[PDB]
């Protein structure tokens, strides 16, 4: 029935994996046992080596990611042994700690048990492990509007946020068998935050802006060789523009450009003054400066693009087809200043890969 | 043979044209005669009304153009009567004058005789009627590199440029029957140029930057109802970013960002300083300021995007499908600050339209 599609994707993944690993002769025998195990059990189990390389291939294949140069040094943590919510919680806690690494961020992924019959063993509700709540009630807007629905779902479960603009959401996830997810408050000792100051303009601190150190995406599905790891949070370090040009700048997010314009001392009255553009630049300089000053890893969009160029060169020379999403790879500020803007990319989907999946709330 | 495809496109265009013009009942009779005229002659001739509306529909359908809100007030000049190179030259001269309009730019198109049997009556070599030459010889780079090949072709024809960074190319075009194009120097009295100064930073004039007032694209084909107007130059006013973010900024164009960084007094040493982004913003403020100060029409990318939003609303309410090229509609600076960035567009080709065509040089 579905062993068909499972077997096909297994054949493709194992062949490619073992080839890249220099283990091409072990394929037919490895494929043999797998083909067998699928018949009796309806599935198969990745070795640690396969799972680790699959996770790395998935990152390499993420069309929208500019950071892909470092795909091969991803730190893979195999947590397929977890059975309890305490183990899940502690695995998420450790991921935060080890990835943060006192500010010298380690690109890391923690992999939980995969879907069995399409049945989730663990269902993580958070978009990112560290993320700020958002509230909207009777005209009143607080925090991160992108978090409004998860925040409301959290508050249905007994949690209550302090309603600052930067409430840390609890971890929230559901175990197979349980009807409701559980939630656990984040130990603040584990969460590095960076207050936003500007190198030249002292008044910038009057904005009282901050962001969290480590983006840890926890709601995408890792697909490896027909196996569906629906719960597999992964992190890197930020590209400054994600914070300065979007999270803090978008009208539907924190919407800070008018306030930025004010503290840097320019008028926000005329489009021709390009006050939004100027504000975007100073806000983005502030973000890079602040992360650097605090000893927290971050990359600017120019360096990131230069790295991606090397990713392109590396692919070609390894004889691998390159795929990418131009509309996502271009940075939201000065895009024509990067080589990305001036070439095209094939947006084909190659597996292994990370995929969106339906949210349990909403 | 090809009367087939000609008749099909005629049927589609006339129906749509006459409908939009409120002349739906005149269609079948108009279509009748056209169907007849195609049989005897192999072609058909647009009335002035049809040609004018077709040109406007072509602009409305240009997926890559952010300026489309004003499609319906395009000024159409019908020059299908020209027979001689003197008439062509004088028609091009007049187009420049009337479109410029002392700085209050009028979006205008001059339409020359269409292709007959696929045979061009008039073949315009210029990319734009007003454009700067470019030279590259023995390491030495002068002027606009995008113009290198046309400039070389011009210099094969007896013309010689002064080799400043802003040599105005002559008009160059070929008449049916002639083996070589002719060229005519531009009367400087007709060409408005704008020196680039900055509102706040006096040193900016040390760069001695300038650009021409009016972009007049002269190498695209207007297609209307199966008729191919290969020679039909059209102009609007500039969006500032075309000049400040591309023509003056691209490494393969005038490459001025390092010099901009210097005169505005910032270092150009570290990517994390975002010095390119800052330079782009000040250069783009300078361009808008300078055009405004001189009384020459121009639009900033924010106003232009707001206008385009109205173009979208106007389309919907008129029951017309909207088409666009997202990768071209987004401006090359602060794109995420415009609504364009945050929605998608169907990039389907609708006719009438303007099309690239093969260059006669090169
Ligand atoms: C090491 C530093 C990294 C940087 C600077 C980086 C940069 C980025 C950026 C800027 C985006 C766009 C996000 C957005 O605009 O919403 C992105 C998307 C993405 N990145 Fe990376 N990334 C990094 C590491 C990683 C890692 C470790 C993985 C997984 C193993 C990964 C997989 C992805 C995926 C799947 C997306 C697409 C998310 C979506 O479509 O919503 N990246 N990356
Ligand atoms: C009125 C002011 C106008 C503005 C501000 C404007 C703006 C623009 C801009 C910024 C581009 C992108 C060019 C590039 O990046 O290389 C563009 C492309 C285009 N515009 Fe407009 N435009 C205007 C008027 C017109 C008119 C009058 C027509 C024709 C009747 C036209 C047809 C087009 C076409 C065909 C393109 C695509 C050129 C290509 O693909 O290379 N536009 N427009
Ligand atoms: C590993 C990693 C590093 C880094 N610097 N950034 C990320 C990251 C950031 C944001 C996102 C989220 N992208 C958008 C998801 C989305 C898509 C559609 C609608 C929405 F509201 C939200 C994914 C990955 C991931
Ligand atoms: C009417 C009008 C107004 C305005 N503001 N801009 C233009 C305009 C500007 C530039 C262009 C040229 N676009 C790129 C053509 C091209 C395409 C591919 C390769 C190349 F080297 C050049 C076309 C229209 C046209
Ligand atoms: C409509 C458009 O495709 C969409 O809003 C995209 C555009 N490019 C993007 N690129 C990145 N990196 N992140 C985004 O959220 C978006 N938004
Ligand atoms: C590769 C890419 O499609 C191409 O270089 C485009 C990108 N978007 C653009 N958009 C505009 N307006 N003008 C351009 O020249 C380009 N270049
Ligand atoms: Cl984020
Ligand atoms: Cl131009």
């Amino acid at each position: 029935e579905e062993k068909e599609i499972l077997w096909n994707e297994a054949k493709a993944f194992i062949a490619a994996c073992y080839q890249e690993l220099g283990k091409a002769a072990e394929v037919k025998d490895r494929l043999a046992d797998i083909k067998s195990e699928i018949d009796l059990t309806g599935s198969y189990v990745h070795t640690k080596e396969e799972l680790e390389h699959g996770a790395k291939m998935a990152w390499r294949n993420s069309n929208r990611c500019i950071g892909r140069l470092f795909w091969n040094s991803l730190n893979v943590i195999d947590r397929r042994d977890v059975r309890t919510k305490e183990e899940v919680r502690d695995a998420l806690f450790h991921h935060i700690e080890t990835a943060t690494n006192n500010g010298k961020i380690r690109p890391t992924i923690t992999i939980f048990p995969p879907e069995e019959k399409g049945e989730k063993q663990v269902e993580i509700w958070n978009h990112q492990l560290i993320r700020y709540a958002g509230y909207e009630s009777d005209g009143e807007r607080i925090g991160d509007p992108a978090s409004c629905s998860l925040t409301a779902a959290c508050e249905e479960l007994g949690w209550r946020g302090e309603r600052t603009d930067f409430d840390l959401l609890p971890l929230i996830f559901r175990m197979k068998g349980d009807e409701q997810p559980v939630w656990y408050e984040l130990p603040r000792s584990l969460v590095i935050e960076v207050p936003i100051t500007h190198p030249d303009i002292e008044a910038f601190s009057d904005l009282e802006l901050k962001w969290y150190g480590v983006p840890i995406v926890s709601d995408m599905k890792l697909e490896v060789g027909g196996i569906h790891y629906n719960a597999a949070p992964f992190n890197g370090w930020y590209m400054g523009t994600e914070i300065g040009a979007r999270n803090l700048a978008d009208e539907k997010r924190y919407d800070k450009l008018k306030k930025v314009a004010s503290v840097i001392g320019i008028a926000a009255d005329y489009n021709t003054d390009l006050w939004k553009d100027q504000a975007l630049v100073e806000l983005n300089k502030a973000v890079l400066h602040s992360y650097k000053k605090q000893g927290v890893s971050i990359v600017d969009h120019h360096t990131a693009a230069s790295q991606f160029k090397r990713f392109e060169e590396q692919a070609e020379e390894a004889g691998r087809k390159l795929t990418g999403d131009w509309t996502w790879l271009i940075p939201p500020i000065s895009p024509a200043a990067t080589h990305i803007f001036h070439r095209s990319y094939d947006n084909s989907i190659v597996k292994p890969n990370y995929f969106y999946q339906d949210k349990p709330y909403e």
